Order: structure tokens, then C-alpha cells, then sequence
């Protein structure tokens, strides 16, 4: 019942926060962003800007998509993010995460009117 | 009748050179390592270590990949890489790439007997 914008939010954006605060951030936003609700998702980015800077990424630098289409965009500018990547110990449903903060170019895929971010796509 | 081994050196490693010389390196790489050949592969990591360094992350520290498998190794300190991503531009044959030179951490899939690297992951 999530439209795709919404979902990218869900899964990807964490506006209220500058950077990853400690090592346990992962841990604690999987699961509050329900991203370890019947399993532990393996990896996941979430971005730590304002919506509507990460909505105009749809108009800077295009590029192409994983997948070979031309509807990705890399950022003009870094963005502070953090990178959740699932540890080898982590076991269903305690799920358990590596945590990492960097400074880095985002690519995304838009789709829409208007266009707007759906799918993350890497950092660089 | 390529090894998944020698694959893995073919597409992905670059131990001749410590970084990428120009803004022209993917142009040249992609072609040369045959990644343009019946298209053009939209993403690309080259590495820029010795094969020991590399398969030496076979036994660092041990991360889900992104498929969920658990034969995903992350190198403990960064490594030489380079980013190479199609702009919006290119068109086969004049496969056209955006050139990134940095130093991050490497993801990798090892298997087999030897246990060496058969699949980048991701950079971190
Ligand atoms: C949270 C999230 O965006 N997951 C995405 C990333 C990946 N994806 C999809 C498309 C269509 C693309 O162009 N590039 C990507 O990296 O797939 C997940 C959704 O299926
Ligand atoms: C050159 C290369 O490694 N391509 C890989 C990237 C990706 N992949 C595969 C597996 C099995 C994995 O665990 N993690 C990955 O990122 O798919 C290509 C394999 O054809």
C-alpha cells in the first residue's frame, strides 16, 4: 500500500539525523524501519540529508542504472550517509549489523511525476 | 572455459598500476578487459593490489553478501580502487565511463578450493 517514493523514504532516508550517532545505529534502524521483519535484509543506506536535496539529485548528473537504463542520477556533491551491511554472526531475529559513516556521491533511480527517487541505487 | 578465478582477475583487478592515470581510464579498462564487447557494462571496480592482498580478504571479516549468501569477506584496511560507472551519454560501441580513483574497503565473494575471490560485492 506504499507508493515507490514512499518506500524509497522508508528504506533510505533518515533526515533527522546528521550521521550515524554509534555502532549499534543499524541495529536499531533495520528494525525500526521494519527492514528485519521476516528476515534480516543484508545490506541497506540510509541518507542523512533533507527529502527535497536528495528529490533534486533527479535532475543533476545522469548516468546509467545497474540494470543498463538511463534513469539514475548522481549527486552534484557528497552526502553524509551510513552503509548497514549484515555481520557473519547475525542470525534471525536478532539481526546484527556493521555500521559505517562516509561523506559520498549518491546514485539514484527516479521515476515519476514528478520525478522523484525510487530506488538507491550505489554511493561513490 | 574461464576459471572463476581468472575471471575474477580479468574483470576486476588491475595490479599494474596503483591508481587510475587519467579521467580516461574506464574508457580504456573496460575496453581492454573485454566488458564492452557485445554492450556496454554499466558498473565496474577495478582493484589496485597484488593478488595476494586481494585474496588475503578471503579471511577478514566475514559479511553477508548482497544476495544473502555468507561467503562475503570485507578487507580489514582500504585498498586502491577504481570506480567506473556509463554515463548518460554513452551508446554501444562508444561505450563512454565516468572514471572514480579512491581508497575504501573492499567486499568480496570467495569459494573453492583454494579459497580465492570469485565476485566483487561492493566498496565500502
Ligand atoms: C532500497 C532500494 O532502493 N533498494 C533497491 C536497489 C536496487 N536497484 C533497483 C533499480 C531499478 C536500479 O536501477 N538500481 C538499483 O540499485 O533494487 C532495490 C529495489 O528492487
Ligand atoms: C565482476 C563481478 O564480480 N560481478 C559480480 C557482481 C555481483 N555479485 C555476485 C555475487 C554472487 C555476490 O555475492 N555479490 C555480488 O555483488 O554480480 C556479478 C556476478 O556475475
Amino acid at each position: 500500500k506504499e507508493t515507490a517514493a514512499a518506500k524509497f523514504e522508508r528504506q533510505h532516508m533518515d533526515s533527522s539525523t546528521s550521521a550515524a550517532s554509534s555502532s549499534n545505529y543499524c541495529n536499531q534502524m533495520m528494525k525500526s524501519r521494519n527492514l528485519t521483519k521476516d528476515r534480516c535484509k543484508p545490506v541497506n543506506t540510509f541518507v542523512h540529508e533533507s527529502l527535497a536535496d536528495v528529490q533534486a539529485v533527479c535532475s543533476q548528473k545522469n548516468v546509467a542504472c545497474k540494470n543498463g537504463q538511463t534513469n539514475c542520477y548522481q549527486s552534484y556533491s557528497t552526502m553524509s550517509i551510513t552503509d548497514c551491511r549484515e555481520t557473519g554472526s547475525s542470525k534471525y531475529p536478532n539481526c546484527a549489523y556493521k555500521t559505517t559513516q562516509a561523506n559520498k556521491h549518491i546514485i539514484v533511480a527516479c521515476e515519476g511525476n514528478p520525478y522523484v527517487p525510487v530506488h538507491f541505487d550505489a554511493s561513490v
